[PDB]
């Protein structure tokens, strides 16, 4: 089999494990399991990015905004705020299936 699961260690690793923390923390599985999210999202059901900015995970896999920012904004499952000050999880299906940019 493999050894492991990853490999060498480069900007892209980084930036992918990011996306998948954002992605999975903003999953519905995840946002009913971490009742501690939902205790901290808003009214309007949003979240704020400095929640998200200030994870533990998050953190140590980044520590600029902008990067950070641009991941959420740039990935579908989650969508932040043009200006750049909530972000809220898509709840709503934009492709079908095998069709993805």
């Amino acid at each position: 089999g493999s050894s492991g699961s990853s490999g060498a260690v480069s900007t892209e690793d980084l930036k992918e494990c990011l996306k998948k923390q954002l992605e999975f923390c903003f999953s519905r599985e995840n946002l009913s399991k971490d009742l501690y999210l939902i205790s901290q999202m808003d009214s309007d059901q949003f979240i704020p990015i400095w929640t998200v900015a200030n994870m533990e995970e998050i953190k140590k896999l980044t520590t600029d905004p902008d990067l950070i920012l641009e991941v959420l904004r740039s990935s579908p499952m989650v969508q932040v705020d043009e200006k750049g000050e909530k972000v809220r999880p898509s709840h709503k299906r934009c492709i079908s299936g095998p069709s993805s940019g």
